């Protein structure tokens, strides 16, 4: 018998172990699904999504003791209890002082799961957590310090409720989480939480992926976005494909310890349109473009840092400031301009500035459609957010057209029967 029908684990030369198709898969076909081995809901979503299954529901029943964990029903509460019990009492005693990072909370759950079920689970038919690559030999000083900081935080927040393996085993585990972890995003690409999907972790990376990972609660689903021929390796993208080749590879080396050699990374064809410059009298010299690229990659970091000391209103100004400055060199379609417009849209949405968010959305959509693949969750989510803004702003004609563009991509990536599709169709009707 086949562990996963039409697929097998194999040795991909220069890429360790990988996933291969045995039979053809065509666009929109489901290769496999994988329940979460461990998952944790992001703090920001407490009271809005079930802590166990991540369902977005009104009227979630809360935990009687800590009054902090929220659930669909007693069944979700019971499934989560082995994990929630590690935090419940600590959240009662320490208030806002109990703040382990999301990665630390996830790793605590993996430790709890490993102890109870040493044998392979249904989320490990092809690759087990114990087999995950860690790359300890490639970790630099800063990366080693970060893991050590995470281990101290784990002892700090869980020592009273969780027994630990030796320090070296914890180092290996946090390192495995870094190169095999997933984040779960909703239909608008909002961050819901972090998870471990061992069989999904088997797939190698390509900047030209042939599959897309989506979620049905905490169940990961893998669907083909191009034909996958018998014998082909199955590739997902580990990163945001919007960025130029150098940016993507700096991210792949930093988190996954490899340099990509895919067709897009070899030819760099998309880089010209991604770093688009404006047609002026001059025009911009290569040195001046390099300076704006460096300014752009720094403002990305400036914005992230500013979240700690600046108000949303101020963060919006950083985005406004940057766009104005970069526009002397950069076209609106330039990816660095889009990064700032996207961040500005999120701030607008947060400050209830529906109109400001809609104007940003209207500028992002066309360049997103060009830069991203045909089936991209980033493009689908942008059409959806645009559709929802128009619908909310009493423009049903433009709203319906945008929601329909989102559904058409989502039918491929999420499957025609996905609950997100039914939800959007119910928004078109009512
Ligand atoms: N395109 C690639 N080129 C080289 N190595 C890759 C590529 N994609 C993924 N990898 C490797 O696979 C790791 C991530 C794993 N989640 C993927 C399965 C991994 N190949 C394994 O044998 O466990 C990365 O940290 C790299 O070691
Ligand atoms: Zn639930
Ligand atoms: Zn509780
Ligand atoms: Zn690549």
């Amino acid at each position: 018998a086949e562990a996963r029908g039409g697929l097998e684990r194999f040795c991909s030369a220069g890429k360790g172990r990988g996933l291969r198709a045995l039979r053809p898969f065509h666009v929109g076909d489901l290769l496999f699904s994988c329940p979460a081995y461990a998952c944790v809901l992001t703090v920001g979503e407490r009271g809005h999504h079930c802590e166990c299954c991540f369902a977005r529901k009104e009227g979630l029943s809360k935990c009687g003791r800590c009054k902090q964990a929220f659930y669909c029903d007693v069944e979700c509460q019971k499934e989560d209890w082995p994990l929630h019990k590690l935090e419940c009492s600590s959240m009662v005693v320490l208030g806002e002082n109990w703040n382990p990072s999301e990665t630390v909370r996830l790793t605590a759950r993996i430790l709890a799961k490993q102890k109870i079920h040493p044998e392979r689970t249904p989320s490990e038919k092809l690759l087990a957590v114990r087999e995950f690559e860690s790359h300890l030999d490639k970790l630099d000083n800063e990366k080693k310090d970060l893991i050590q900081s995470d281990i101290a935080a784990l002892h700090q927040f869980y020592s009273k409720y969780l027994e630990f393996p030796d320090h070296s085993s914890l180092v290996v585990l946090f390192a495995q989480v870094n190169c095999n972890g997933f984040t779960i995003e909703d239909e608008e690409l909002s961050h819901l939480g972090s998870a471990i999907f061992p069989d999904v972790a088997l797939m190698n990376h390509s900047c030209c992926p042939n599959v897309i990972v989506t979620y049905k609660g905490t169940l990961a689903e893998v669907r083909a976005v191009q034909e996958i021929h018998p014998g082909d390796e199955v590739f997902t993208s580990y990163i945001d494909l919007l960025y130029p080749t150098e940016d993507r590879n700096d991210r792949l080396r930093d988190s996954y310890f490899f340099t990509c050699e895919c067709r897009e990374c070899t030819t760099k064809d998309k880089d010209k349109a991604k770093v688009e410059v404006r047609k002026l009298s001059s025009p911009p010299q290569a040195e001046a473009i390099r300076d704006m690229v460096r300014y752009a990659r720094n403002v990305i970091e400036e914005f992230r840092r500013a979240k700690h000391y600046k108000s949303p209103s101020e963060l919006l100004e950083i985005c406004e400031l940057s766009q104005e400055k970069m526009s002397s060199v950069f076209e609106d379609s330039n990816v660095y301009m889009l990064h700032m417009m996207y961040q500005a849209m999120g701030v607008c949405l947060y400050m209830q500035d529906w109109e400001g968010a809609l104007k940003y959305g209207q500028k992002i959509i066309k360049p997103y459609s060009k830069h991203y693949p045909v089936y991209s969750l980033n493009v689908a989510s942008m059409w959806l957010k645009l559709g929802r803004l128009y619908m909310g702003l009493e423009n049903k004609a433009a709203g319906e057209k945008a929601l329909k563009k989102a559904i058409a991509i989502m039918e491929v990536a999420h499957g025609k029967d996905h609950p997100y599709i039914s939800e959007i169709k119910q928004e078109i009707e009512s």
